[PDB]
């Protein structure tokens, strides 16, 4: 898998003292954005290519809270990989307990049309 | 169903210039907000006695996307009430469009632990 | 001066049990929209229209705060109208209480370029 | 001044491509927290001792947008500190450019009291 870490930020709460369930797909999305980058093809890069990455859906289990100032790591990894498609799957930990898991799938966009993933995104997915 | 009516503001849309995933939730929310109140038990009412409700998972599926100013409906649906949990499901329309489906789960806590779901929740939630 | 009401959701508090301040900005970005659509210029039709408002500063000073479910009304009103830029002012009360105080001063920009504000906006500005 | 360094995320803009103005304030609190907690005494212990710190104003001065995938650094520096209030400045520059300029003022309240600034909070603030 691929590790992203992470603190909480206080505006990230809401009145329960936990981390609205709202903000973990943003947590998600900063660990996909950190993977790709990671592998020396960042997102904004293929957005310059006019290539967009398009969520088709996404699912999040909630275990144990998170709390303003907690560090956690998202482990990120990617499940499935088709023509036109990808998943990847998050776990999230904090130290050794599991808070919440995770996934979420996309597509490819350019011109206004699906397309195929571009073997120049098929080679850093990998 | 229970039919919640919202414009996107502009601040819920991101570079792409759609509404980011993220903010589905959150719409699901203030339907489920509406929902209680609607039926004469504020949400904020249960908490204030003490009650709190706790989301176990959610999912959504996105099938076109909202653009800033576009006014929108969350149809809610009661799907499954246990002893312990209810799950909600959400369709999301557009004029005549469907935008995104979706469903939630939750149970109740009071001071800490997991309680059957109080017999004046279940006469609103149902 | 132009009266929005609005009702504070869940997602907007932090674990202080309030709303936080950066979402004060939020609501009056909702205020100056819903102002515009009053007037019959909302504006996404200035978008539209490759016009862009761009923010040049933003005050507020907070009294009293908002908690979950208040209802609240910003009191919105035209501060200043010059050549290039236009100020806003807010007075957000919950009730009878004054809950915060604002303002906004924003220019306006055409292909790349700061532009004098248009007659066509000019008029419903006022 | 202390640096804090952060790199734009995409969920922060909005469409018109840039960082939403509300989000300076996020990150301007983002930075006071690495501040403190660079200095020992992070805010959340502050809050376990039943500390609170209360924002009274905020302003910022927008000059140049924030794009995503934008790294900036926020200079913060303390700016006034009396015996209830102290005031901090924020500058934020992506590479040699100027983005906003901004200041926020802040008190402290124990058992729903403004008290005078604790000694161990003005040690660290200094």
């Amino acid at each position: 898998p691929f590790i992203y870490r992470r603190r909480v930020q206080f505006y990230e709460t809401d009145a329960q003292g936990i981390v609205h369930h709202s903000n973990y797909f943003r947590y998600f999305e900063e660990a996909r954005g950190e993977f790709l980058r990671s592998k020396g093809f960042p997102y904004s890069k293929m957005r310059d290519m006019g290539l967009e990455v398009v969520l088709l859906n996404a699912y999040c289990e909630y275990k144990k809270p998170l709390f303003y100032d907690d560090v956690f790591e998202v482990h990120l990894n990617l499940e499935e990989l088709s023509r036109f498609t990808f998943t990847f799957s998050y776990i999230v930990f904090k130290e050794d307990i599991a808070v919440a898991k995770a996934n979420t799938k996309h597509c490819m966009v350019k011109n206004g049309k699906i397309v195929s993933i571009p073997k120049e995104v098929l080679e850093v997915l990998k």
